[PDB]
């Protein structure tokens, strides 16, 4: 088309993207590459820093020993975006920056050193949002701490204002970083980076919302998850879902300074199922879901699914599947015993996720497609072609609206069907 989106000016948000035609649910509306991105701080070593997709064997820059690639075309592919931060990290071995500082690196690097960035075209890094106005002193303490780690992590490559752009300002930059991160999932859902991407960074808000993002490898793709008016605003929801409105309220806060009073938050919409069974256990369970997700976000699968079975499997109390800390502990579980083959005990904390996520992801959410399609694919390779067809077919009823055909996990749902379908034409 021309363009299916429109930057404006919201009456008490900001900047935001209006629908300049009436959009469809699975409408691709937008994509875009990174301004830059790196990899999280657990997946470091375990993805590509280029593709973030993951391999038993990755390769070392020689420089550096810290940037880690698939194969010699990500290396030489990433050299460009990688040259001057190498000096950092080998000036710097063996303190690792945190992925906001590393990110500002490459924020920095690619504004001084690269052609404009096509990230760019509907709003710029110096557009972004910073709210200055709003940071709370504890928070501009924090602020003042990145700054001083990145003069320490950088200053090979960057002695002065000579080499940030003009009027560049590191507090301002951060205080942009901190509201406007994306996080990179690869095609399973895991976290496994962080990215800029400027044009996109112009959505606004909702709990619930009419758009959504995917990611394929760096690329992020916007689409339509409703109907969409002409002007109407569109939104993404900046978090998880298995969150209460106070856990949703304090995020909003602490990271992007603004109050919701949507329908949601004003009506706390499913926070008492979520925090159904007894107080007491949901408490230990969140506590220990601390550590459950350290492990998981450095992909130690072992330990993951100790700590979830002495949950899932206590001799003590246990909590109702629909309770968001015990929903969480499955999804873990689950995750593990794929990944470590237990694929029978897989599919047992797989179904038992798919009543609770019907529930907490409403309508067409990335999400729920995955997590479906896992189950439907766990039933396929078990022989259960009527649960596994049924399964990934809603999977694909989801994905074709949240993936779409421009996603490489849509082409993977496709042979399973075909697959699961060939099964049932044989039976
Ligand atoms: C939906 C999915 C889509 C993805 O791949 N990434 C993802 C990104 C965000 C996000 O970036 N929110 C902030 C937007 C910025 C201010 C504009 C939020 C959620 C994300 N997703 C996700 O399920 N999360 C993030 C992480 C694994 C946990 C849960
Ligand atoms: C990623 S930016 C979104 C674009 C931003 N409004 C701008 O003008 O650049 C995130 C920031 O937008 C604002 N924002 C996003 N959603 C909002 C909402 N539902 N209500 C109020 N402010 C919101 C807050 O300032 C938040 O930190
Ligand atoms: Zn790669
Ligand atoms: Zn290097
Ligand atoms: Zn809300």
């Amino acid at each position: 088309e021309p363009l299916k989106v429109e930057k404006f000016a919201t009456a008490n948000r900001g900047n935001g993207l209006r629908a300049v035609t009436p959009l469809r649910p699975g409408e691709l509306l937008f994509r875009s590459d990174p301004l830059a991105y790196t990899v999280c701080k657990g997946s470091r070593g375990v993805v590509c820093d280029r593709c973030l997709l993951g391999k038993e064997k990755l390769m070392r820059c020689s420089q550096c020993r810290v940037a880690k690639y698939c194969s010699a075309k990500c290396q030489k592919k990433a050299w460009p975006d990688h040259k001057r931060e190498c000096k950092c990290l080998k000036s710097c071995k063996p303190r690792y920056p945190p992925d906001s500082v590393r990110l500002l690196g490459r924020v920095v690097f690619k504004l001084m050193d690269g052609a404009p960035s096509e990230s760019e075209k509907l709003y710029s890094f110096y557009d972004l949002e910073s709210n200055i106005n709003k940071l709370t002193e504890d928070r501009k303490e924090g602020l003042r701490q990145l700054v001083m780690t990145f003069q320490h992590f950088m200053r090979e490559e960057i002695q002065d204002a000579s080499q940030l752009p003009p009027a560049f300002d590191l507090f301002e930059a951060f205080a942009k970083v901190i509201c406007n991160s994306f996080t990179i999932c690869n095609a399973e859902m895991q976290e496994v980076g962080v990215g800029l991407y400027p044009s996109i960074s112009l959505l606004n808000h909702s709990c619930d919302p009419n758009c959504s993002i995917v990611f394929n490898g760096p690329h992020l793709l916007l689409r339509a998850v409703r109907d969409i008016e002409v002007g109407e605003e569109l939104t993404i929801c900046y978090l998880d879902m298995l969150m209460t409105s106070e856990e949703r309220r304090k995020q909003l806060r602490d990271q992007y300074c603004f109050e919701c009073d949507c329908f949601r938050c004003q009506t706390q919409d499913k926070d008492a199922d979520m925090l159904t069974g007894d107080e007491q256990v949901w408490k230990e369970v969140q506590e220990s879901l601390k550590k459950i997700e350290e492990l998981k976000a450095h992909w130690k699968w072992e330990q993951v699914l100790a700590m979830c079975q002495a949950i899932i499997s206590s001799n003590s109390e246990r909590l109702p599947d629909i309770n968001i800390y015990q929903l969480k502990v499955l999804d873990c579980a689950m995750d593990a015993c794929i990944n470590l083959g237990l694929l029978e005990e897989a599919l047992f904390y797989g179904t038992r996720t798919m009543e609770p996520y019907r529930i907490f992801f409403p309508g067409s959410h990335p999400v729920r497609g995955v997590q479906v399609m896992k189950v439907g694919k766990l039933q396929l390779h078990q022989g259960m072609f009527p649960q596994a067809m049924k399964n990934l077919r809603l999977a694909f009823d989801i994905m074709r609206v949240t993936h779409g055909r421009e996603h490489s996990l849509i082409e993977d749902l496709i042979l399973l069907l075909e697959e699961c379908d060939a099964n049932i034409r044989a039976s």
